């Protein structure tokens, strides 16, 4: 049909947007400390502590799928980076410290896709 082709325009539109979303997002993250999945070689208890991993190279794989059907479940998938590694690490740890910096400057990478998810459709 003509209107699930529009839709997939659309989809594929916010995949172009959210993309550019987290391309600035990862900007962010100079260190590459959010790059990757947490290693459970290295950290092998990990998924006692943490029952939702995720990373920016994770996020990216479901992205290029157009797994994400909103900003929302993108920001999420954001949050998730964030809010684990401000419970597995101590406040004092150069990590804690990386996740409140993403946090405070993606805010307003975040502030402004919602309006143009918003302003475009
Ligand atoms: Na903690």
């Amino acid at each position: 049909s003509m209107e699930q082709v529009a839709m997939e325009l659309r989809l594929t539109e916010l995949t172009r947007l959210l993309r550019s979303v987290l391309d600035q997002l990862q900007d962010k993250d100079p260190a590459r400390i959010f790059a990757q999945p947490v290693s459970l070689k290295e950290v092998p208890d990990y998924l006692d502590h943490i029952k939702h991993p995720m990373d920016f190279a994770t996020m990216r794989k479901r992205l290029e799928a157009q797994g994400y059907k909103n900003l929302h479940e993108f920001e999420e998938d954001f949050d998730l980076i964030i809010d684990n590694c401000m419970k597995y690490n101590a406040r004092d740890t150069v990590f804690y410290r990386a996740a409140v910096r993403l946090r405070d400057q993606g805010g307003v990478v975040l502030r402004q896709a919602r309006r143009e998810v918003d302003s475009i459709g």
